[PDB]
């Protein structure tokens, strides 16, 4: 058993909400908060910038200094930072971003970072102003994560349409 309320429930381990990520995270106060990440750890607007902004830009800080240390990721990758005021951990990752032409094959790279969590927040990987089809997304996390997600969508109209084309 666990915390998350109000999702309905997609497959054996996908589960679904119209909820605001942030705060969904301030609720819950889940284990792992996925961040819909770019390379440069620069968490400007999206789902980032929404994240970041809700930590008073701690996890801005905190990102700057992993990257002086670190480098960028790589699209399709991953890191392990702090959740802040939001989750124990923040699981950032890289989702292609279609608006800089990524592969969209990446996107089934992205997603399997989710297995190496048992339970997570997220949000649809390369949705949003990443530019990719949000039910494309949705159909990739399903054939991709085997551990336990619960997604939550920004838009009421987007999280229906959703449900009601999901096979
Ligand atoms: O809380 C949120 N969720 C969000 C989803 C998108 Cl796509 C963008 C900004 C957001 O801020």
């Amino acid at each position: 058993v666990n915390s998350f309320s109000g999702y309905l429930k997609l497959t054996d381990n996908v589960y679904i909400k119209n909820a605001d990520i942030v705060e969904e995270a301030k609720k819950v106060k889940p284990t792992v908060v996925v961040n819909a990440a770019n390379v440069y750890l620069k968490h400007g607007g999206g789902v980032a910038g929404a994240l970041n902004k809700a930590t008073n830009n701690a996890m801005q800080v905190e990102s700057d200094d992993y990257i002086a240390t670190n480098g960028p990721l790589k699209v399709g990758g991953s890191c392990v930072l702090s959740g802040h005021n939001l989750a124990k951990h923040c699981l950032h990752v890289v989702g292609p971003n279609v608006n800089k032409g990524e592969d969209i094959q990446l996107l089934k790279s992205a997603y399997e970072n989710f297995n190496q969590h048992e339970v997570l927040l997220a949000p649809l990987l390369s949705a949003g102003i990443f530019g990719a089809d949000p039910i494309h997304s949705l159909r990739v996390c399903v054939d991709t994560v085997r551990t336990n997600v619960y997604l939550a969508v920004f838009d009421k109209n987007l999280y229906d349409k959703l449900v009601s084309s999901f096979l």
